[PDB]
């Protein structure tokens, strides 16, 4: 199983960002997709997951209005769509994949993350 993260960099605070992650080595369509991050002095934490029947699930506070989760099963890749960033955004952002977890940070598999940073 690989997992790969991409579209992290720099942005300015108010900015929006779109990450994406392509998976190979298991059949897609049948695992749970999700974000996790982990920024400065915090533990790893959820962001969001889609569950492999389309079901979207966020994390607390700045997540179901600022966020949006995708998947597209042709193409075996799934997305982050952020809004609205902030400084305290700044974070590794991981994709990660398992059969049957949504928020628990104990997904299967995981990727080696991408890193943004928002600015003040």
């Amino acid at each position: 199983v690989q997992l790969v993260e991409s579209g992290g960099g720099l942005v300015q605070a108010g900015d929006s960002l779109r990450l994406s992650c392509a998976a190979s080595g298991l059949t897609f369509n049948r695992y749970n997709m999700g974000w996790f991050r982990q920024a400065p002095g915090r533990e790893r934490e959820f962001v969001a997951s889609i569950s492999w029947s389309g079901d979207r699930t966020y994390g607390t506070d700045s997540v179901k209005g600022r966020f949006a989760i995708s998947r597209d099963n042709a193409k075996n890749t799934m997305y982050l769509q952020m809004n609205s960033l902030k400084p305290e955004d700044t974070a590794v952002y991981y994709c990660a994949a398992d059969r049957f977890l949504t928020r628990s940070v104990k997904y299967d598999y995981w990727g080696q993350g991408t890193q943004v940073t928002v600015s003040s």
